[PDB]
């Protein structure tokens, strides 16, 4: 029985319930994430920005069944084109807007990766991606407004691939956390 999360803490409690088992009801998880109304006071602790690139701030480690983190995107900050390491990935906007661009998995041939689609993710909206859907890039294209997003990955992963848009070639990257549970982790 899915109820509206009253607070971020309440959302986290609900997520522990939704991930108690071995599988993932994606539509239910997405619905609960969307239903949480972002309250900046509840997540200010995690919203640690860096001037030069977006930061990943760990919020909850789940049951070891998911990583829940907050990403802080300065004006103009964006990600690589990347995959999600055979995991579910939910992305909910807490503040601002992000542009998501979708790409197909490349062929062996070196070739320009052409976008398949793009969309604008707005405050409180939750998006979902997995490797079967494709690859994506996420960017804060705003010149004036930082963006903050809440990401849930299951199972947790600490590596993924970045793809070179000009060729489709991939390289493995290790994800690092800017902070964990509100504590800067240099
Ligand atoms: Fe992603």
């Amino acid at each position: 029985e899915l109820l509206k999360p009253r607070t971020l803490a309440d959302l986290i409690r609900i997520l522990h319930e939704l991930f108690a088992g071995d599988e993932v009801n994606v539509e239910e998880v997405q619905a609960v994430l969307e239903a949480y109304e972002s309250n900046p006071a509840e997540w200010a602790l995690y919203a640690k920005f860096d001037q030069y690139r977006y930061t990943r701030n760990l919020v909850d480690q789940g049951n070891g069944k998911f990583n829940l983190m907050i990403l802080c995107w300065g004006e103009g900050h964006g990600s690589s084109i990347h995959d999600h390491t055979d995991s579910h990935c939910f992305l909910k906007l807490l503040q601002g807007n992000l542009k998501e661009t979708l790409f197909d998995w490349p062929d062996k041939k070196s070739n320009e990766m052409i976008k398949k689609s793009e969309r604008t993710l707005r405050e409180n909206q939750c998006a979902y991606i997995n490797d079967s859907i494709g690859l994506h890039r996420v960017e804060n294209v705003s010149h004036t407004e930082p963006a903050v997003s809440l990401h849930l990955y299951s199972p947790p992963f600490d590596t993924c691939h970045a793809f070179d848009q000009r060729t489709g070639h991939k390289n493995k990257v290790t994800m690092t956390f800017h902070s964990k549970f509100g504590i800067r982790t240099p």
